[PDB]
């Protein structure tokens, strides 16, 4: 069994859950599996403004 970012993106913290999708990750080593590339938080450049 196997999962990715896909309805979980920047969820927000909750260290109980199997993947920490979100902020503060780092900080407990828990994060999704390529968390850089596919759960990143926004930084929006001037054509997307949706979540």
């Amino acid at each position: 069994d196997q999962e990715s970012c896909k309805g979980r993106c920047t969820e927000g913290f909750n260290v109980d859950k199997k993947c920490q999708c979100d902020e503060l990750c780092s900080y407990y080593q828990s994060c999704c599996t390529d968390y850089t590339a596919e759960c990143k938080p926004q930084v929006t450049r001037g054509d997307v403004f949706t979540m």
